[PDB]
């Protein structure tokens, strides 16, 4: 027998029985990644939070030359430190303000786009693909709006993502090609006088502001590419697997349809049980640090298994069930924790809440149109998603 390998399963509709067993017996244990490197897999809520809240477990240094790797880089090394670069350039507050869902028109844009997507589906008739023809276009449309770039440009940028967020043992030639092309697109956007709204609009004017004159010009285009990619792949994938969890629970579906004011509470539970992250979050130990029964050594790789924490019965009793009245409802790790907590968390919540609200209104009888085992789960990818999500209503 060989050392236990990660990831365990590409299926995003059920957590393996093995996670519970692992968490109970060995909440931190050694595993092998797809590159052949060894790593510590952390799977209890307590130890996951300890790692995420201790900056000596570094995200930046996972990109160091010769480090044990979860997967191959699909960005330049320094872009792993993207938020650190943004903060050092003085751009953190501006980036945050631009990607809030409280921007005027934004919530109405989401509703209009979702409703328009659903009407098209209805007109075509069942079956409909809720991933390719609903959740992902909605994510793509949203991030075009958030960035301030043409809606028409969305599908072209989206096409990079099935490779850009691969979880590969080896570097990917196509990833570099798409990167260079997408970076050039965003640089053009910065020079485009028509682009005055959203994130790219704000970055364009900060670029001409004397207070930012010494900010690297390549960081501006990089922010656009990375926030579009991360936002679209994360919201599209989350909404998709959230719709599966909802569909699998007709009474919850009915309840939220009847009482839509419960939808935010519903989405928060759907976030907690969400299996969209295919791998643990990687960190490199920059010191010798005790984690449970293991002294992690400087230079070693640690993987924070989000569903390990989020299904931990010591923190979330009956973790497999959706409870709209938990006393600790946002304390899940779906958005991470600590220094690198997701900057798009508000946008991600609203994308899901509005998508679900529109869906339940337009398709109250929504149900899977194929047996659940017929869903095709994407492999070697940083997210777990079904290639198609056929439904009827
Ligand atoms: C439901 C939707 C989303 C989920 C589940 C999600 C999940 C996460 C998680 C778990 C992390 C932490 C990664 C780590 O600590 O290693 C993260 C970070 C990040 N997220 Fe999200 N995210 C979502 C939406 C978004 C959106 C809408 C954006 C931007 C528009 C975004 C951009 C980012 C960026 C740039 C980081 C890196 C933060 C850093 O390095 O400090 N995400 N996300
Ligand atoms: O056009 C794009 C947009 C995004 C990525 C991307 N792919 N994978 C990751 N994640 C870290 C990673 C893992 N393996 C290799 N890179 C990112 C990313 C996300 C956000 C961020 O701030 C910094 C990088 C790639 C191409
Ligand atoms: O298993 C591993 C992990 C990482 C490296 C590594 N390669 N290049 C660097 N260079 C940055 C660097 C900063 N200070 C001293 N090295 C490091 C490294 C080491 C330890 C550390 O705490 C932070 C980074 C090598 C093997």
């Amino acid at each position: 027998t060989v050392l236990l390998e990660v990831p365990f399963s590409a299926r995003g509709d059920r957590i393996p029985d093995a996670v519970a067993e692992l968490r109970t017996r060995e909440p931190i244990r050694k595993v092998r990644t797809i590159t052949g490197a060894e790593a510590w897999l952390v799977s209890s809520y307590a130890l996951c939070t300890q790692v995420l809240e201790d900056r000596r477990f570094s995200m930046k240094e996972t990109a160091a030359a010769g480090a044990p790797r979860l997967n191959a880089l699909t960005v330049p090394p320094e872009v792993v430190n993207n938020m650190g670069n943004i903060a050092d350039a003085g751009l953190r507050k501006a980036v945050m303000k631009a990607i809030t869902p409280k921007a005027p028109g934004l919530e109405q844009f989401l509703r209009d786009t979702a409703n328009s997507l659903l009407d098209n589906l209805i007109t075509e008739g069942a079956p409909a693909d809720l991933r390719n023809d609903f959740a992902d276009p909605l994510a793509t449309a949203l991030h075009c709006k958030v960035l301030g770039i043409p809606q028409e440009d969305g599908p072209k940028l989206f096409r990079s993502l099935s490779i850009a967020f691969m979880s590969s043992a080896d570097p990917i030639p196509a990833a570099k090609i798409n990167w260079d092309r997408d970076i050039e697109y965003m640089a053009g956007i910065l020079e485009n006088p028509n682009i005055t709204t959203g994130l790219m609009g704000e970055l364009s004017r900060l670029r001409k502001d004397p207070a930012y004159s010494h900010v690297s010009d390549e960081l501006f285009a990089t922010i656009g590419v990375t926030f579009f990619g991360a936002g679209v792949i994360s919201t599209g994938s989350f909404l998709t697997t959230a719709l599966i969890s909802l569909i699998q629970r007709p009474q919850l579906r009915n309840l939220l349809h009847e009482k839509p004011e419960l939808i935010p509470a519903g989405v928060e539970e759907l976030l907690r049980i969400n299996l969209s992250f295919a791998d643990g979050l990687p960190r490199l130990a920059t010191a010798d640090i005790q984690v449970g029964d293991v002294l992690v050594r400087k230079g070693e790789l640690v993987l924070v298994l989000l569903e390990g924490a989020n299904f931990d019965p010591e923190h979330f009793p009956n973790p497999g069930s959706i409870e709209l009245d938990r006393p600790n409802p946002t304390s899940h790790l779906a958005f991470g924790r600590g220094q690198h907590f997701c900057p798009g968390s508000a946008l991600g919540r609203r994308h899901a809440q509005i998508g679900i609200e529109a869906l339940l209104k337009k398709m109250p009888g929504v149900d899977l149109a194929v047996p659940i085992d017929q869903l095709v789960w994407r492999t070697r990818f940083q997210r777990r998603i079904p290639e198609r999500l056929p439904v009827l209503w």
